[PDB]
Order: structure tokens, then C-alpha cells, then sequence
């Protein structure tokens, strides 16, 4: 769940306290607002009506009482409600404030709209005044763009030396990195709703345009219908609920449109459905948007924007992230909440399929597509809550007795994985695990050999790779994370996320050994975590 | 019941009792023109941030003494209470209650089906002309009449919902549909030996509009309602009324692009070029058009156009929806074929109100709609033919007076010469007690403004007690006869008036004791056809 601390940043005035309440100084509040929207928000949501968490309105409050709230702040619950009070995570003052702030009205969080995003729009060098031509002598679709999380940077490092090229300032961690069709324009958002357009064709690439599109915001891509390239970008918000169109080239703000709306399933009205995953079609000009509480995918055809075509798809509620199979026709998405597979068909606009994948929490990243030795086409998904992993066949036409069911599932290094990856040119399956409260295990990665798969029931066998042992990092307990292959599919890197003030590191694998080749160490390399390959993010190839 | 908010520095608070007191008078009596977000629609915005600032005394004058823009006098009157008023003004000073939603559950448990599709007739069972039958509203007495559109007789009166605001037809002409201004829908089966409710459903706390289903292929397949509060739409199997899919209008304004919490749904229209139904959304400005062939996966066509939009209706042709933005002074055309806005022109009237408009062809310009205007007394050409006459399309060709300000509805048909228009609202009785009539045959359109015949419809039917105001011309099948209500006080005498078309000559006069404040009339086979 969601941590929504620019949203707690947000300084608000104390509410009166009603009948029966005891009111909290401006002071109190406001400490209690911090610590509602950076621990609590993310499971009972922003507006306090629920997401995880049950609603926490005053209305429901009240009749609880004091006591109820504090007993429950400070102990927590089974059924997932944390431990606040004695894990020590919350000063008995804390628990006692929240509390008393759960009795209070909701602080309503401002909107967002056209006004204010075209107020924080800075467009700093103007297209005319771009090269015309690359004008580095980068290797640009080798190059990888890596998220300095704590430190609200990115890092630009050459996939063929290794050589940290350039390092810059967002402002605040950003979450992504996208590229646009061309493989010119990097695009980065930021958990603050901030969205930076690099150009990657100047001499020493800079931010050639910002803007601001909401208060939390975790996604953002590119237009890739084949004639819809450097068009425009989109990017979705958690809070407000929204998503937004922009000009591919400047990131003047051309439409927003509002998630709020009905459940699939109950039909009623839903205040705070957050944007998750968002894709772009390569059938259709369209983008391809998440709606989580609602449960809806929205297939928004971009080519005209006054007259705006969209199909809302009934899918299931928790969606969150997904991918394109190998063909880049289907759309497989996690509704990770409800441990199930929704399957989009983005030729026809309709859903094909929902199938629960049997494990605890299927979290995807974009997937994994390869060719299984019997069962042909498959995409697959390893799990936050076990250690499976799940294959579904992905080709209606040439293997339909095995389209859209999920053919095997077996496990890996422990549960806690939060990214599968493999590349058309490799033979491997890597496979991390995060997440995993086990050291040796988070600090490690599994690998399948996919050649040596026969899907007959039997558990296939995975090599492990001491990826932070291999960095040689034991401080604090480094975490691996997400494997990415550079433009050739030769070499796979990985994070060895560590605190703000430890010790992190990328570590370079060559694919075809499964041996150390490199390790990145530098003292800018601070928190490293998601890298996204050029090449591979403006082709879609995993 | 709410939780009542706390009170801010300065500002009073009120008990859990006394805002839950004072929120029920706000949502039943001022929630309609101040909007149930307190936004403001026909009234102003009374959001703490502005009534704050006002104070107390401020609005406990407001309250109680009123104005003459259109704020009643609630403490004078007598229909607020010394106290109720320090509450209400207190109230106001509170930040807005949130009111209540209306899903899927909501509309589940006021669903009824009393006659279930296979118990009812396999062909028509009664022996009435049904295309000539006229549903007429009985405002106050929360009935429908049925009348028999040769003999005038009333065939049969119907308990529904509250003051129903307008009744539609299936496209087979079976299933008559009606829904109160308090969300209820009750469906008619006109096959019965004696028609009768077959279904029922609630589907939100404040309505105004429902259509059918009229793309060739989908005749009685769905029905959809729209919704002042909550602010949705419903699309309803058409022979049970279950509810089978909810769309929310909440969403971003059209032009400036920032979010509205309360877009009510206007008026709603079926497309005859493709399976969509038309919905306009009032205060965002948008019109969507809605694809029912796969409710799963939804497509819709969410066109921008220009905020406040009303009423409207389908040219001649059936192919362009013309309507009225009518704080604006705008007429918004949408292409129902291609799916995209076509133009937006300003009438040069104070605030157009067409109802469906009134389509016919010009003796000099060709085929054009027609509009009335509440605002002023003015009549607004616009051409629709791209086709024959491509320099008189979509341009407002001519304006010319009526009989005066506060009219209604402006009404033709295709087999009579002469355009019928109201002017309901206007504060003169003798005015508002009759219908212009101009004879379209004698239009030129050389600027001068075309003479029409004034027919004193409330003084034919022998009605002086109160202020009795006529409304709404409509015609039978053959277009020989136009009826008009004769809308007096539910104590009051009130009448519908048949006049002759072709000679323009009082034909018959209805009163009935059970003719009590009778508004809209929908003639079967011309609310079915579209034809107007
Ligand atoms: C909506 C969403 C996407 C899809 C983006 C898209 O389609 O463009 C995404 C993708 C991602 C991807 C995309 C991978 C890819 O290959 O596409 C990465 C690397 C990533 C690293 C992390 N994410 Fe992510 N992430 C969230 C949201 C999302 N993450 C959360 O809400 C959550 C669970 C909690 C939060 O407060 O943000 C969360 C925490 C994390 C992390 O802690 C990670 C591991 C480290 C970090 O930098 O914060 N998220
Ligand atoms: C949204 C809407 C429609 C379109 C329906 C559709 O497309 O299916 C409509 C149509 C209509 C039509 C449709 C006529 C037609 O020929 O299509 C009629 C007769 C009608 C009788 C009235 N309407 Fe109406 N009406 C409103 C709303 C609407 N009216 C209001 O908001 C308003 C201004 C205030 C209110 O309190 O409702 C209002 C007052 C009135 C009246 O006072 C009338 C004259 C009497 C009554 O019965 O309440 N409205
Ligand atoms: C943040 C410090 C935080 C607060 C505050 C909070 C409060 C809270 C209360 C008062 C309840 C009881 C509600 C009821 O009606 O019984 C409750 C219940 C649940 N919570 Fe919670 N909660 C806080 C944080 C979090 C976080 C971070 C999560 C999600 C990982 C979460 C989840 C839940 C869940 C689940 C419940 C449901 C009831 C149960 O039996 O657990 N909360 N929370
Ligand atoms: C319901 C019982 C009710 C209350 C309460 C109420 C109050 C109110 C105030 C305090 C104002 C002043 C606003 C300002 O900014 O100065 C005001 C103004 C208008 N109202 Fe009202 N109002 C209530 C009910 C109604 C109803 C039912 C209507 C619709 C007939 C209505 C309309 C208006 C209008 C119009 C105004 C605008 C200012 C003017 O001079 O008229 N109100 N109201």
C-alpha cells in the first residue's frame, strides 16, 4: 500500500470539534495529518472512505468512540490492521492524536485542474530552439535511466561501459522512467505528481520542460501507435483521481479527465479511484489506464481529444500493474488484491479473460514473455504474497487449448518477489525476491533455464545469484531489486537497494554465463531502484 | 442522519440534533436551486467560504425576508419558524453535509416487477387506437391520464410518481415509460386489457429525464434514466427494468477544465443513426453519446461543447441533435452519424428553450429548427440541411417576435402549415392565457418580422378563475389537431383545449374532475417516431 507523504507535506487548519469531541490545536492536527497521509492513506484512503483499510469517516467514527480507535491504533488486528502502538512505530502521544484526529471532519485535499497545472507549466528551452539532430555521441537506446529514490535524482549510465554519464535533479524521488516512441524524449514522474521532459538529443541532456499534474502520482507514458510518435504523454494521479493528456513535445496540458465513478461489481459510487499502471496501444491510439477501486480499464483513443472515444472495460477491482504479451496485442493485468489475471484483447477493445493465478498477490512489473518448450507462448507473474510462479498461455490462435488458462505454477526463492524478467534473446527466467524478510533471500535472485522447462507437474529448478554478495555489501540489509537487459539482451542488471546512508550498488550479470561481470559503485548511486533501458522501454520488449 | 461538522472560530456550532434538523429543510427545499453541494445552479452559492464572510445577520435576513431575483421569504411566509431560521443561518455557516448516493443496491430494493414479461399479452388485448392515445401529466395528483386522441374520452387514469415531468414510448409504441421529478420510473404495458404498471424502479432522489431505445434492431431493448441527484445516468432492460449498468457525470468542465462534484443530467434522446442514446450533462457541458451494444465494455463519445445545456431535439432528417446551452443563449449541433460536434451558434435571444424544437421547411431557406425563449419573446431560425442548402446551414437565419417573454414550447408537424408558440411564463394573463400562430406558407424571410394569429385558448376554455397558464402544443397521429394544457392550481379549474389545425378553430374542450393541473401531453406515435 501506498505511502502519500507529499500529501502529508500539505500544512492544514485544525476543524472545530462537534458534539461530543475534543478538538486538537492547529498544532496537533497538523502532526496528525502528517502521519495520517504518509502511513494511513495509502490502506484507509485520502478522503478516509476505504480502499484496504475499512472507512474511517466521522460518521462511522464517533459512534466507535475514543477508546476503540485507540485500543485499535495501538494494537492493530489479524485481518491486516498494523501494530502502531506497541511495535513502538507510534508514540503513545501519536496513537492518542490520531485517534482524536479520526473523530475530527476530513481534511479535504485541493483539487487539481487545468488552472493549476498551466501555473506550474515551465517549458525551458522551446522546440525551436532543440537540436535537430543528436548532437552527444551517446549510445542513446544502450543507455539506462536509473531512480536515485531518496535522493530525488535520476542517474543516465551507459549500458556498454557502465560509465555514470550524468546524474540529475527532479526535485523529489521520482517513481518511473518512460520514453517516448523515438527514443528522444525521457519522461520521469514523480511521487509528487511532477512530471520532467528530458531531451536526450542535446549536447548534455537537461529538463527541457516541466509540469505538475497533481499531489501523488506514480505513472506516466508515451503515445506508441505506429503515426502517433512524440505526439503526446499521459500521466495518472492518485490523489486527485485523474489522468492527464499532454503535448508530447512542450507537456502543455491538453485534457484531464476524472476517475471517479461506479465499481464494476456493486455499481456504487467509488470518491477516490487512484490511476495505477498506464500502457499505450500498438493496434489502436490509444493509452491503456488502470482505474484500482473501480476495477476499470479505460482504452482512451487519443486522436481526437474534443470528441473523446473511450471504452470502459468491466474488469476487477485492485488492478494495478501489467503488460503486453510478446505479439503486443493482449493487455494481462494483476488485480492483485482479489490474486487475479485480467486479459485484454487491445485489437477489439474487450476483455478476454479473469483467472485467478492460485498465489498470494500476483505483482507482475510488465511480465515476462517467452516461448515455453511445450506450451508455446506464455507471459508470466511472480507473487509479493508466496513464492509461485504463475504461467498463462498467451496465443488464442496457435495454441488455443492453453490461451488465457494458467498452464503451471511453481516456486522460487521465498515470497516477497516483486519483478520477473526475461528478453527474447535470453534462455533465462530471473526471478527476484525483495521483499523477503530473510536476508540471504532478498539479497538473492532465481533463475530458471526456460530450455530445460517441460511443464509435466514436476517443479522446474532454479540457480541462485548472490547479487548483493556479489557487490560486496552485508551493511544493513541491502534489498535486490528488478532485473533489466540492456538493447542486445546480453547482459541483465539489478539493484542492490540500501538505505539513504549505506552503501548501494548496480550489479551487471552476463546473461549467458549467469556470472558477476560488472559491479557500479559510486557515492551519487544513492538508493537505487527501478532502471529502465532505452531501447527496451520505447519497444516494449519483455 | 450526518455527522454534523465542527464549527470553526467565530462560527457557532450545532448539535448532532440541530444539524440534522436543519440539513433535512436544506435538502428538501433549497437543495433545488442552490444545488445539493451548495455549488449554487438557480440560486447563489452558499459554500461557508462565501457565506462566512456574509455573516449571520446577513443571511438571517435572506432567509427570512427574501428577494425579488428569485430567493423566497421563508421567515415571512411562514414557512420557516423564528427558530428554524437562526438554524438555517447557522447552518449555512457550517460546512455542507454530504448527501446521500444511490447505486446499484439503492435501485435493487425499490425494483418491482408486477407482471412478469411471460405472463403478459402476446398481442394487443384492449381495442384502443393506441398511436393516437395521449399520456397526459397530472402534476399534483401523481397520476397520468390516458387519453383517446378521436373521441377525447379519458380512458383510464394511473397513480405514479410525484408531478411526472415527462412520459416516453417505446419504439414499438407498447411500453409507455414515465418518471416522476422524485426519481421514480413506472413502465406501462398498453397491450392489456387494461394497461396497467408492470415495473417500477427508483433510480436517484431528483430526475427529470428517460428515453428508449429507437436504432433500428433495438426496438424495446433498453430504457435509460438520468439524474439531478445523485448525478448519474441508468441503462435499464427494457421490458423489466432492471437496472444493468451506472455511469456517474461527475467529472471535469468542458472548457476551464476543473472538477465539478454535482453535473446533472438534461435532457436525454436516442440516436436513430447508431445504438446510442444522447445525455447531456448540464454543468460540465458535455454531451455523450452512449453505445449500448456491449454494457461490459462501454463505449462512449464524450464531446465538449458549451456549459448549461437543456433541453433539445433531432432535426427532420434525425440526424443532428440541436441543443439549447441555454444560460449562453447558445444552440449546440452534434452529428449523430459521425459522432462530433458541428457547430455552436449564439440565437440573439435571452435564454432559448426549445423543448424538442420544431422542424419544418421555409419558403425561402429551406429545412430549419425553431426555438422560443423564456427570456424574451423572440423566435430563432437555424438552418439544417448541409446538403440542399449548405450556406444556410447551421446559421441563425431569422428572428422575429411572438406574443411575448416566458415561453415554453414551440410546436409543429410535418402535415400542418402554421407553428405553434406559448408563452407560459409570462406574467400577463391575457398573454399567457394564449398561443401565436404563424403560417409558415407565408414566411419570406425578407427581415420583416411574419404576423401571427393570437388564438385564446384559456378564454375558448371558459377558464378566468386564477391565472390559468397555457403550455406545450402537441399534435395527434395525423396532425389534424394540436392539444394544449390549460395549467391552473391544483384547487383551481383546469382544461386541455383541442384545436383544429386546419382551420385553426376551437374543436373541443376536456374538463374532467380528475383533470387536476394537467402539464405535458405526448401523443404515442409522435413521442415513439420523433416526429416534430
Ligand atoms: C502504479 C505503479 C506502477 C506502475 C507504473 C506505470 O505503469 O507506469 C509502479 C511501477 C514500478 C516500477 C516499474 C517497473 C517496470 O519495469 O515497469 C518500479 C521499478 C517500481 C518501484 C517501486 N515501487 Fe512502484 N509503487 C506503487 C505504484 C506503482 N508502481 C505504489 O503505490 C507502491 C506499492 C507504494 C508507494 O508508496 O509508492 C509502490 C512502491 C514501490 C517501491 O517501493 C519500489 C520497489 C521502489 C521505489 O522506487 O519506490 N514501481
Ligand atoms: C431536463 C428537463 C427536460 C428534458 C427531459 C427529457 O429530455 O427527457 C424537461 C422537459 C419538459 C417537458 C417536455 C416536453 C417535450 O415536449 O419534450 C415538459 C412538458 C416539461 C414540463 C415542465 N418543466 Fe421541465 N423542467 C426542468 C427540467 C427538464 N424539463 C427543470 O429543471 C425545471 C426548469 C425546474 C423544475 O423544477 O423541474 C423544469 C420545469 C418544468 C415546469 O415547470 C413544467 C412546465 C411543468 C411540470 O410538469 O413540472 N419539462
Ligand atoms: C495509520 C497510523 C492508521 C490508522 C490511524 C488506522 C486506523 C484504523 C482504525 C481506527 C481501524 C478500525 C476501523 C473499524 O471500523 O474497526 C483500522 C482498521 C483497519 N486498518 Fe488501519 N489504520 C492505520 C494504518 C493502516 C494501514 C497502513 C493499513 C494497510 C496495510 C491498514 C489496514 C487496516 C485494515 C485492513 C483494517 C480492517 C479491520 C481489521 O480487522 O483489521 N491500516 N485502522
Ligand atoms: C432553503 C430553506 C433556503 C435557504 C436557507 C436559502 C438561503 C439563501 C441565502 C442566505 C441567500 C443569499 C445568497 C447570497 O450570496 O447573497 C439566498 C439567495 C438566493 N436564493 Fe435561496 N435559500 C433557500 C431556498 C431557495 C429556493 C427554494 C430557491 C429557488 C426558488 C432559492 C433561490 C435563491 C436565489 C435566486 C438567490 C440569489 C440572490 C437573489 O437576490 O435572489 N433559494 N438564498
Amino acid at each position: 500500500e501506498p505511502s502519500l507523504d507529499n500529501l502529508a507535506q500539505q500544512d492544514v487548519a485544525a476543524p472545530g470539534a462537534p458534539e461530543g469531541v475534543t478538538a486538537l490545536s492547529d498544532a496537533q492536527y497538523n502532526e496528525a495529518n502528517k502521519i495520517y497521509f504518509e502511513r494511513c492513506a495509502g490502506c484507509h484512503g485520502v478522503l478516509r472512505k476505504g480502499a484496504t483499510g475499512k472507512a474511517l469517516t466521522p460518521d462511522l467514527t464517533r459512534d466507535l468512540g475514543f477508546d476503540y480507535l485507540q485500543s485499535f491504533i495501538t494494537y492493530a488486528s489479524p485481518a491486516g490492521m498494523p501494530n502502531w502502538g506497541t511495535s513502538g512505530e507510534l508514540s503513545a502521544e501519536q496513537v492518542d492524536l490520531m485517534a482524536n484526529y479520526l473523530l475530527l471532519d476530513p481534511a479535504a485535499p485541493p483539487e487539481f485542474g487545468m488552472k493549476e497545472m498551466r501555473e506550474s507549466w515551465k517549458v525551458h528551452v522551446a522546440p525551436e530552439d532543440r537540436p535537430t539532430q543528436q548532437m552527444n555521441d551517446w549510445d542513446l537506446e544502450n543507455l539506462f535511466s536509473v531512480t536515485l529514490r531518496d535522493a530525488g535524482q535520476i542517474a543516465l549510465i551507459d549500458g556498454s561501459t557502465y560509465e555514470i554519464k550524468t546524474v540529475l535533479d527532479t526535485g523529489y524521488a521520482v517513481h518511473i522512467s518512460r520514453l517516448s516512441a523515438s527514443g528522444r524524449y525521457l519522461f520521469v514522474i514523480g511521487r509528487d505528481g511532477k512530471v520532467n521532459m528530458i531531451d536526450l538529443w542535446m549536447k548534455e541532456p537537461t529538463t527541457v520542460a516541466e509540469i505538475k499534474i497533481g499531489s501523488e502520482a506514480r505513472s506516466i507514458e508515451t503515445s506508441k501507435m505506429e503515426g502517433w510518435e512524440d505526439k503526446y504523454a499521459i500521466a495518472g494521479a492518485y490523489w486527485p483521481p485523474q489522468y492527464v493528456i499532454m503535448d508530447g513535445e512542450t507537456l502543455e496540458p491538453k485534457k484531464i479527465q476524472s476517475t471517479r465513478g461506479m465499481t464494476y461489481d456493486e455499481q456504487e459510487y467509488h470518491p477516490e479511484p487512484r490511476v495505477a499502471a498506464i500502457l499505450a496501444s500498438h493496434y489502436r491510439p490509444e493509452f491503456i489506464v488502470n482505474v484500482k477501486e473501480t476495477g476499470k480499464i479505460l482504452l482512451v483513443d487519443y486522436t481526437d481529444l474534443n470528441n473523446l472515444k473511450t471504452t470502459e472495460i468491466s474488469a476487477e477491482r485492485f488492478l494495478h500493474d501489467g503488460g503486453l504479451d510478446g505479439s503486443h496485442r493482449y493487455f494481462i493485468t494483476a488485480a492483485n488484491a482479489r490474486n487475479k489475471l485480467v486479459v485484454i484483447d487491445t485489437k477489439e477493445g474487450k476483455l478476454v479473460a479473469i483467472e485467478d493465478t492460485g498465489g498470494q498477490t500476483p505483482h507482475p512489473g510488465r511480465g515476462a514473455n517467452f516461448v515455453h518448450p511445450t506450451f508455446g507462448p506464455v507471459w508470466a507473474t511472480s507473487h509479493m504474497g508466496d513464492d509461485s510462479v504463475a504461467l498463462i498461455g498467451t496465443d488464442p490462435e496457435g495454441h488455443p487449448d492453453n490461451a488465457w488458462k494458467i498452464l503451471d505454477s511453481f516456486p522460487a526463492l521465498g515470497g516477497g518477489s516483486l519483478f520477473i524478467k526475461t528478453h527474447p534473446n535470453s534462455q533465462y527466467l530471473y526471478v527476484d525476491a525483495t521483499l523477503n524478510p530473510e536476508a540471504e533471500i532478498s539479497g538473492s535472485v532465481a533463475v530458471f533455464d526456460i530450455k530445460a522447462m517441460t511443464g509435466d507437474g514436476s517443479d522446474p529448478e532454479f540457480k541462485t545469484l548472490p547479487i548483493a554478495e556479489w557487490a560486496g555489501i552485508t551493511e544493513g540489509q541491502p534489498r535486490v531489486v528488478q532485473g533489466e537487459f540492456n538493447k542486445d539482451g546480453t547482459e541483465v542488471w539489478f539493484s542492490v537497494w540500501n538505505g539513504k546512508d549505506q552503501e548501494s550498488a548496480l550489479v551487471v550479470v552476463d546473461d549467458k554465463t549467469l556470472e558477476l561481470k560488472h559491479v557500479i559503485k559510486d557515492e551519487r548511486l544513492v538508493t537505487p531502484t527501478g532502471k529502465f533501458n532505452v531501447y527496451n522501454t520505447m519497444t516494449d520488449t519483455y
